[PDB]
C-alpha cells in the first residue's frame, strides 16, 4: 500500500461523484453573503488569475495550484506503475482515475492559458492586473446578471462610496454625489430626497432632537403596559380588595400571553390565576402566606410577585437580538442615524431578495420606497417604533403587506416568509457589521438553484460558463462541454470544500 | 415482527449499556447553570413528586410515568410469550432484557411510594405540595453538600431576595437587608461594606457622574489612537509630505498590528506599504491614480485611505461579545451600576468554581473580595476599564493573581486557565441573563466525577443517593445496592437523553 501525494484539497477545485473535475470561479468571498464590496470587489479574481498577497502571505493563481496539483498526481502514477511489477493489475480503477483526473486538469490549465494568451484582446482579464480599482470581467458580469439564486442590493449610505462594483443590483436606491466625485473629495453632496434622506433626516433631525430608544426586556415591557393604566396612589387594598387584585391579575395575564403569542402560539394557554400546583393566587396566599406583599405595596411590586408566583422562568428566555437593537439608548447623532438608516434599508433589500429568490416579485423594492410619501411614512413608522421599543422588522413587513401588489406580490407575505426573511437578515447584516463600506453586497442563496455556488468559502460560478461567455462561443469545450450541466444535476449549490472521491477510490484492501 | 409498546424516552428514567435503569432526581432546570433559582427552585423536585402544570399543560409524576412504562412491558412480555409457543427460541434476548429491566422500574415505583406513606414524618417531601415557599428536601441538600462537582454561588444585587434556597454557597458575599425583611416589603436596607457596595458606588456613585463606557471596534481604536498623535490642522503636505506619509502609515501599521497580535499572531506580518497586487501606497498613487484624497485631506481620511487600499475585510470581523459590554454608552443610574455589579460578581464566582472543581483551591473568594481594600480596589480597577474601554476579565484575574495565595491557590493562573474561566462565564451568563432574580444559581459541571449529572435538561442527582439519605439507610435497597456504585463507573455525568439498549433492539 504506497502513500499518495495527490491532494485532498486544492483551491478553486471541486470533484464529483463521477469523478468530473471542476473549477469554481469565485465572484467573492463568503458563504451566503459576500465579504467584499466596493474597491474590494476584485480581489478573489486578481487572486484566481494572477495571485495577490494578503497579510504577509502570496495566495497563488488557480494556475500555479492545478499545476502543482498536476505533479502530485504524475507522482502518484508513476509510483502505480513502478508498484505494478508487483502486483501486476492490482491497481487499474485507481491509476484510469487518476489518469482521468490529470486529463481534465490539464484542460482546465489550458483554458485559463488560452482565454489569457489569446481571447483578451481587450485587456478585460489583464485589468484585475494593471487597473487602479480593475472591474468584473465582462462574462462574470453577464453570469451575475442572469443568476436566478444570488443577487447584489445597492444601499445608500450618507458617505456613499462611488466604486460599486455589482452593476446590476435587484433593489437599488437613490444616492448621494460621492466625496469622490467632488473635487475637495472631504464630503459628499447631500440629496433631500428619497429613502436614506428620509430616514436620517426623521431619526435624527436638523434640530438634534435625540431619538429615544425605550427597548424593554419582554417583562420589564408587559409590567410597563400595565402600569401604564394604573397610578402610583392605587393599591389593592380596602373592601374590594379581592376584585382589584382579580382585574390586576386578568390584565397582567392579558398583556403577558398577547405578547408572548407574538413568538410562540402554545402561550395562549398560560393563566396567572394559579400557581403550577393549583393554588390559588390571592390576597391571603400573596399577603399572608408568602408573605411577599402586602396592603401599602405598590401595584408594581404586586405585578412582581404574581410573575414569581406562577411564571416559569424558560419563558423570559429571550430572543436572540436584533441587529436593530444594539443597547444603545438613544439616535443622538447623525452617524447614529445614518447607521439605523443602513439597517432599515437592508432589511428592505433582504425581504427584495426573498421576493425574487422565491419568485413572488421580479421589482425593485428600493424603487417604490424612495417615493412619496413611502419615505417619509416609513421613516416616521420606523422612529415611533423606536420610541415605543416595539420590534423594526414587522413595522416594514406591514408597510409592505398594505402595498404588496404595488411591491409586484400576488400576496401579502405570510409570518412563516417573515419570519424566514428576519432570520437571514439577522445573520447576513451580523456578518457583515464591521465593513468599511454599506455601498453594496452580493447575497446567494446556494440552496436554491441556479449558476452561482458555494465552495471553501467563495461565492462563485462554474469556470466554463465564464469562460464560454468571455471567449463569446469562439473556443468549444471538446471533453468538458457537459461538465457544466453536470454540475446542476448535483443535489445542491453548498459544494463540499475537500473531495471525497480522491480518498474513496483506494478503499479496496 | 411484533411492534413493541416499551417507549425509547421516559422522564427521569436512564438505562446504562449493562441494562441497568437508573432514576434520576432532579434537582433544577438546565445543563450546566440551574435556570430556576431562589423562590422556584424547588418546581422541578414538586414536579417529579407530585406533577404540576406548565404553561397550561400537565407534567405527570415520576410515578405515574414509570407506571405507564411498566404497564408497556408488560404488554411487551405477553407478546413475547404467546408467540414463543411458536419460534421457542427467536426472542431470547430481548424477553430477558425486559424482564430485567421491569423488576428494576417495579422496584423503583416502591420505593417512591414508601418514601412518601411511610417515611415522610418529618413532611420534608410534602413540604413541596404544602409550603408557600418550598425548601429542598433534606438528602438533596446532603447531597449537594457533599458534592464535588457541583456548586451554588450566592450574589449581591441590590434588590436581594432573602428565599436563597441553595444553603451551603461555595462562593458567598455580603448582602443588604431584603426588602421582604422590611415592613412595606419595597427596598432594602442597604450596608454600606463589601464588594456588592463597593462595585455599585464605584461605578455609579452618589453625586451621579455617569461612568463612560469607551468600548471601540478595532478599527475606530487604532485610528483614535494613532490621530491622538496629531492635530486636525496636520496636513500630509508641502516638501516634506512624502516622508510624513511614510510616517503615518509607519505609525497606523505599528499600532494596527499591535492590536491585532493580541487575538492572533499570524498579523505580525501584516504590511500596509503595498496593496494586494504590490503597488506602492505613496503619495503619487492615492492622490494622482486612485483620486481618493489630496493634500488639503485631514489625517483621518488619509487613514481611512490607506486602510481601504491595504486591509482585508476579514481583518475587522471582531471577537465575540463579553457580557461586560453590552452596547451601552455609559453607567448612568444606579441600575446599570447594579447590573454591572452583578456581572463582576459572578465573575469572580466562576473563577471560584474553577478553582474548587478543579482541586486549585477551597476558599470562598467572596470573603477576601468583601475585606478591605479589595473591595474597594476592584471597583476602582473595573471602572477605570470601563472608561478605557479594557476587557474587564483579565483586570479580575490579574488581581486573583496577585493575591493568588490568600486565595488559597498554589500558583497564578496560567493563561490557559483564564480563558477556561472566561468561557464558562460567558456561556453561563448569557444563558441567565434574563433571569428575574440574580442572588444564586447553581453550577454543574457534568464533565467531571461526582454525585451530580445532566440529564434530558435537568441538573440531577442518583435517586438511590437521595432515598438512602432521605430514609436514613434503613430501607436497604436489596437489588439495587450496588445501581448508585454503577454510575460512576460510567465515563461522563452527561448522559443521553433516549436510551441505548431499549432504542437498538429494533436494529437487531
Amino acid at each position: 500500500v504506497i502513500k499518495f501525494k495527490e491532494p485532498e484539497r486544492c483551491d478553486y477545485l471541486y470533484v464529483d461523484e463521477n469523478n468530473k473535475v471542476h473549477i469554481l470561479l469565485p465572484i467573492v468571498g463568503g458563504d451566503e453573503i459576500g465579504l467584499d464590496n466596493t474597491c474590494q470587489t476584485a480581489v478573489e479574481l486578481i487572486t484566481f488569475f494572477y495571485g495577490s498577497a494578503h497579510s504577509g502571505v502570496t495566495k497563488y493563481s488557480a494556475e500555479h495550484q492545478l499545476s502543482e496539483y498536476k505533479r502530485q498526481l504524475e507522482e502518484d502514477i508513476k509510483a502505480i506503475n513502478s508498484q505494478k511489477k508487483i502486483s501486476p493489475h492490482a491497481y487499474d480503477d485507481l491509476l484510469k482515475e487518476k489518469i482521468e483526473r490529470l486529463q481534465q486538469i490539464e484542460k482546465y490549465i489550458e483554458l485559463i492559458q488560452v482565454l489569457k494568451k489569446q481571447y483578451d484582446e481587450q485587456n478585460d482579464i489583464r485589468q484585475l492586473r494593471t487597473g487602479g480599482i480593475p472591474q468584473l470581467p465582462s462574462g462574470v458580469k453577464e453570469i451575475i446578471k442572469s443568476s436566478e439564486n444570488a443577487f447584489a442590493v445597492r444601499l445608500s449610505p450618507y458617505d456613499n462610496d462611488k466604486f460599486t462594483r455589482f452593476d446590476d443590483p435587484l433593489f437599488n436606491v437613490k444616492r448621494n454625489i460621492s466625496k469622490y466625485d467632488t473635487p475637495s473629495r472631504q464630503a459628499p453632496i447631500p440629496i433631500y430626497e428619497g429613502l436614506g434622506y428620509r430616514l436620517r433626516s426623521t431619526l435624527f433631525p436638523e434640530d438634534k432632537t435625540p431619538t429615544p430608544i425605550n427597548k424593554k426586556s419582554l417583562r420589564d415591557k408587559v409590567k410597563s403596559t400595565v402600569l401604564s393604566h394604573y397610578k402610583d396612589e392605587d393599591r389593592i387594598d380596602g373592601e374590594k380588595k379581592d376584585e382589584k387584585l382579580n382585574e390586576l391579575i386578568t390584565n397582567l395575564q392579558n398583556e403577558l400571553v398577547k405578547e408572548l403569542v407574538k413568538s410562540d402560539p402554545q402561550y395562549s394557554k398560560l393563566s396567572l390565576s394559579k400557581d403550577p400546583r393549583g393554588k390559588e393566587i390571592n390576597y391571603d396566599y400573596l399577603v399572608n402566606s408568602l408573605m411577599l406583599v402586602d396592603n401599602d405595596s405598590e401595584i408594581g411590586d404586586w405585578i412582581d410577585t404574581i410573575l414569581d408566583a406562577t411564571v416559569d422562568s424558560t419563558v423570559w428566555v429571550a430572543q436572540a437580538s436584533s441587529p436593530f437593537y444594539d443597547g444603545a439608548k438613544e439616535i443622538s447623532s447623525d452617524r447614529d442615524a445614518d447607521k439605523i438608516s443602513i439597517r432599515v434599508q437592508y432589511l428592505l433589500a433582504e425581504a427584495n431578495i426573498y421576493c425574487k429568490t422565491n419568485k413572488l416579485s421580479d421589482a425593485n423594492f428600493g424603487e417604490f420606497f424612495d417615493k412619496e410619501p413611502h419615505a417619509t411614512e416609513i421613516a416616521k413608522r420606523v422612529k415611533e417604533g423606536f420610541t415605543q421599543g416595539a420590534d423594526i422588522e414587522p413595522i416594514i413587513y406591514d408597510y409592505i403587506n398594505s402595498n404588496h401588489a404595488e411591491l409586484g406580490l400576488k400576496s401579502p407575505l405570510t409570518g412563516k416568509q417573515q419570519q424566514e426573511i428576519t432570520d437571514k437578515f439577522t445573520k447576513h447584516y451580523n456578518t457583515i457589521k464591521e465593513s468599511p463600506h454599506f455601498d453594496e453586497f452580493f447575497v446567494a442563496d446556494p440552496d436554491k438553484k441556479g449558476n452561482i455556488f458555494s465552495h471553501q468559502g467563495r461565492i462563485s460560478c462554474h469556470f466554463l460558463d465564464f469562460f464560454t461567455r468571455q471567449t463569446k462561443g469562439k473556443h468549444p469545450l471538446g471533453d468538458l462541454a457537459s461538465h457544466q450541466e453536470a454540475l446542476q444535476e448535483g443535489t445542491s449549490n453548498r459544494l463540499h470544500h475537500k473531495n471525497e472521491v480522491v480518498a474513496q477510490g483506494y478503499e479496496k484492501l
